[PDB]
């Protein structure tokens, strides 16, 4: 996919293989997070301890909100695939723009679900993957920008559903357009399930899972696969509907 | 390990066990990176059209000192096993100092490799993970980011050798006491060196190599073995006879 070159990315072939490849991206990143204990004190607001000198926030909310501030620097944000968590603090950047061609519909930048994935990671995700319970004071950084990395990965995913619904829309619009003028969600989520494929992905997480990191000579399959069938893939369903039902300027 | 705690830390074992954790983070970093172009206009000092306001250096090092900085903050560089890239631009933790005790020996900040080792990241490996030659002019700043991640688990894998040095030391001070006073490098290099485990982690390389990142349904093990042979096993020896010269107040 190249986002200048608006035939790569609404072809769906490009995007089954962004999607498999942020499928390992994810599953290493878990794996970095793991070594680490769940370290409830980097989440919550106004620690003593990690309390951050005019910041109201997390340790966590200090490392990401200050990361995208100087990425918005050099042009993150510019790009349609990356949705920042804090859209009120991105700066606009001191390095000439690059031209993206309009390819989602215009209002796209404001169907944002971070809020939603960044509590569910906290919430669900931190409890099945942390190596133990407890603070481990010696890393509470380690731990926040592995947290990072592994936010911003599960972000890309599930806010690749956008590229994802307008390749479908385009395919058929006057199908998509019946849909989205009676606001009928049913018949939308019926359209874009195809619960052979949704197996199919979750057998080989299974096997991913198995293999990777494990030497040769990390993470457990069933919460990998309860992560991507209870949160990943329910998540970016809901992108797609919201992103169709706005379609028709909305 | 647990830098608190210095008998977990000199322990030889604990120390495989980390240098093995890392092995899989650098392999998961290259595979990250494989996925782009070289992108030689990251690592040139002042491009038109990459040029920073007021800054000389590469969008490479303005991106990577500039995290420097933000994590300085918090305390990353007080952690003895964190060294910077840029030793003159870190500032002091605006939260609480985490009391370190003395594990190493005093001078142990100053021993630090790392513009040899972004040096041959960018010369020598950068040409055998990417993808292909030339810029990808929409993929500057993604590069840049996956390049900090390689260059920071290279950087703390490279001068973990400090560790492994003192562990030996305190096991055999005698016979360390007098390599060190006659400054004999040849010495203390054959007995730094286990040929049958170096072998032995080649072979683990090649076959991690083979499954990770691959659909069980990305980097080349020959490429792999060369970088740890020729870069990573190297400069950690360079680290260890360094740190060793010195242990007498130097
Ligand atoms: N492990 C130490 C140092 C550290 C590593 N990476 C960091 C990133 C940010 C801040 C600190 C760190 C800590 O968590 O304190
Ligand atoms: N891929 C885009 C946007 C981007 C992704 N991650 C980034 C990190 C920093 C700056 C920009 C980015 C670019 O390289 O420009």
């Amino acid at each position: 996919m190249d986002f200048t070159k608006p035939e790569t990315v609404l072809n769906l072939q490009n995007i089954r293989d962004e999607l498999v490849r942020m499928e390992d991206s994810i599953i290493f990143k878990f794996i970095e997070r793991s070594h680490f204990a769940t370290c409830p004190s980097v989440y919550e607001a106004n620690h003593p301890g990690l309390e951050i000198p005019n910041f109201k926030g997390s340790f966590l909310d200090w490392a990401l909100s200050n990361l995208e501030i100087a990425h918005s620097r050099i042009r993150r944000f510019e790009s349609p695939d990356e949705t920042p968590f804090f859209p009120d603090k991105i700066q606009k950047s001191f390095l000439p723009s690059i031209n993206y061609p309009q390819i989602l519909a215009p209002y796209a930048p404001e169907v944002n679900y971070n809020d939603k994935i960044k509590k569910v990671y906290i919430e669900k995700i931190i409890p099945l993957i942390s190596k133990r319970d407890g603070d481990d004071k010696n890393n509470f950084g380690s731990v926040a920008t592995r947290d990072i990395e592994c936010l911003q990965s599960l972000s890309r995913r599930i806010h690749f559903g956008k590229f994802v619904a307008e390749a479908k829309f385009q395919s058929d619009i006057p199908l998509y357009t019946k849909l989205i003028k009676s606001k009928d969600v049913e018949g939308i989520m019926k359209n874009i399930t195809n619960s052979a494929v949704e197996e199919k992905i979750l057998e080989r997480l299974t096997k991913k899972a198995e293999v990777y990191g494990v030497d040769p000579t990390r993470i457990s399959p069933e919460y990998l696969v309860k992560i991507y069938k209870e949160i990943v893939i329910p998540i970016t369903k809901e992108v797609e509907v919201e992103y169709l039902l706005r379609r028709l300027e909305e």
